[PDB]
């Protein structure tokens, strides 16, 4: 119902809008989203996450927000805040077609004044995540995918979408690329790993990162305490002017 | 189109029909299917695989069968054989609603005389994999799922389906449960691992196995040479009368 100009006055308080996509599911898009929200929060920045993954909403579960309950004030629908860092989260999970539901998350929700709003788009490069791009129109987007699945095609299907909304591709994250034995510190690289840096150099992308399969990030993700995850794989993410 | 009694004379040559299900995708259902077909083939047994995963058919790709091409003889639709071990494979992939397509794979295809016919059901415990059970009616089925997702509920949704077709639950496979550093041999167990043996003991299941995240099985799976994968995680699978 929210007017297309009603969003304007709402997002005018959001300094930068980042979108997190993936060639598919399992790649770990939502977990990465979480870590980029935690990265920016721990730095003192005000972060907001807009869970746009209707298929499989894992954002609320990563921050122990199973207490799905949306309250409404003058500002509108109050997004539940994570306890530890206080990051604002809005997911349809808190409500026990889609083109308009994101329009509402952008106009009715009270994101207040925050520097970043990470949008956790649905998996894939199809229309589903396309519609969200249309109404959101992020300033930057991050491509998330596993090593064994980081084709130049997919990476290009991404650079493609970012065109229909004119959104800069901020970087590429190669999730679950290697493994480090805590016993000796050895690193065993999975087949196809290393394809991130090459694609990035090829398509002129600035940021690149390789998050290994960390048994700890899996432990805390399930317990809903992903905010206590100490290792920061984004402690090199370039400045993004959020004025 | 095949009559429901036409299958009878067809499956009368198949000694045992095993079904491989999963609480969802990514769990590695199709890869496990492949290894159980390779396990039985390397032992001299005649194996047949019926790729029933329309959503994401990975069986043909695991055996380098991208040469999708179904030939038809007196016997009917000739299933393409894997080069190394000669396992018969039938997938809709070789053809560039579903309730009847499996009926055809059971009546038109020429499985000849084989001891085992592994069926790679679609992911999940919904209706999709249910319909396949109705027409197939396996003698045994194997539950495949990741450690972090092996709830007693899901394990029971399985024991449930096996009832509507009266099919014995042969065992539970905990895929990607741990990791072994080839440097020192250390084992790092992922969060939630070990839930297989417990569920099994609880529900009275005989076979149980834990296949670790093996960078090698990932290498050969992509190259379409999963038949060269030397480690046998089924070298303890109980005998199964297939006369
Ligand atoms: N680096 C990692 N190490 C270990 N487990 C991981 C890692 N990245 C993701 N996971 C786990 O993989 C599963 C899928 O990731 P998820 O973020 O849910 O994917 P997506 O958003 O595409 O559906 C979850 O159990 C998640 O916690
Ligand atoms: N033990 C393992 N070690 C490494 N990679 C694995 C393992 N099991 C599965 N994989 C990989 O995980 C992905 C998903 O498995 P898949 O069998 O395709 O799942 P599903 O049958 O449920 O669709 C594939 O890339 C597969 O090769
Ligand atoms: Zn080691």
């Amino acid at each position: 119902r929210v007017t297309d100009e009603d969003i304007k006055e709402r997002l005018d308080k959001i300094g930068f809008r980042i979108a997190v996509m993936s060639g598919k599911g399992g790649v770990g898009k939502s977990t990465v989203t979480a870590l980029l929200a935690v990265h920016y929060a721990k730095q003192g920045k005000k972060v907001g996450i807009l869970d746009a993954d209707f298929l499989g909403p894992s954002i609320p579960h990563l921050f122990g927000l199973e207490k799905g309950k949306v309250a409404v004030s003058d500002e509108g629908l109050e997004p539940v805040l994570t306890q530890r860092l206080g990051i604002k989260v809005m997911s349809i999970q808190f409500l026990l077609l889609i083109a308009g539901m994101i329009r509402e998350f952008l106009g009715r929700v009270a994101w207040g004044e925050l520097d970043y709003l990470l949008i956790d788009l649905p998996p894939g490069t199809g229309d589903a995540p396309l519609t969200v791009m249309q109404d959101a129109k992020p300033n930057g987007a991050v491509i998330v995918s596993t090593p064994q699945e980081l084709t130049a095609a997919v990476v290009e299907k991404a650079i493609t979408m970012a065109e229909q909304t004119k959104t800069a591709v901020l970087g590429i994250v190669e999730n679950m690329a290697y493994f480090e034995c805590p016993n000796c510190g050895e690193r065993t690289y999975l087949f196809g790993e290393g394809k991130a840096s090459e694609l990035a150099r090829k398509y002129k992308i600035e940021f690149i990162t390789e998050i290994p399969i960390d048994s700890d990030l899996l432990k805390l993700s399930d317990l809903g305490r992903v905010e206590e995850y100490e290792p920061d794989w984004f402690e090199f993410f370039p400045y993004l002017e959020h004025h």
